[PDB]
C-alpha cells in the first residue's frame, strides 16, 4: 500500500524522507538545481490546512525513485519546512493548470 498516493504515483514514507532530506540540504547550503531553481518558496496559495509552520519550501519527488537533480520535475513535490518538519506531500495531477492539490 502507498503512504501517499499523488494520482497514479505511489510513494512510501522512504520515498519521502529520502526526497526531503536532500531537498532540506541544498536549503541550507543556499544551492539550487534545474531550471526553476529547487527547492524554492511554496506560498501555499492553495490554502493547505498544513500542521507545521512557514516557511515553506517545495522539492521535487520523482517515481523513479531518483533524488532529483535537474531536468523535468515531474508533477510531485515534497513540502517542508525551516525545520525539515514534513509539511505535506502535494501534486499538479488532477488540478488545474499549475496548480496544486494533496496527495492522498
Ligand atoms: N500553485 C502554486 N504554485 C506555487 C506556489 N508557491 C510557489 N509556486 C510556484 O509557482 C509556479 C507556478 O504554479 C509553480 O511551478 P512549481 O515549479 S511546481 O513551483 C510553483 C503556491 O502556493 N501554489
Ligand atoms: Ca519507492
Amino acid at each position: 500500500a502507498c503512504d501517499y498516493t499523488c494520482g497514479s504515483n505511489c510513494y512510501s514514507s522512504s520515498d519521502v524522507s529520502t526526497a526531503q532530506a536532500a531537498g532540506y540540504k541544498l536549503h541550507e547550503d543556499g544551492e539550487t538545481v534545474g531550471s526553476n531553481s529547487y527547492p524554492h518558496k511554496y506560498n501555499n496559495y492553495e490554502g493547505f490546512d498544513f500542521s507545521v509552520s512557514s516557511p515553506y519550501y517545495e522539492w521535487p519527488i520523482l517515481s523513479s525513485g531518483d533524488v532529483y537533480s535537474g531536468g523535468s520535475p515531474g508533477a510531485d513535490r515534497v513540502v517542508f519546512n525551516e525545520n525539515n518538519q514534513l509539511a505535506g506531500v502535494i501534486t499538479h495531477t488532477g488540478a488545474s493548470g499549475n496548480n496544486f492539490v494533496e496527495c492522498t
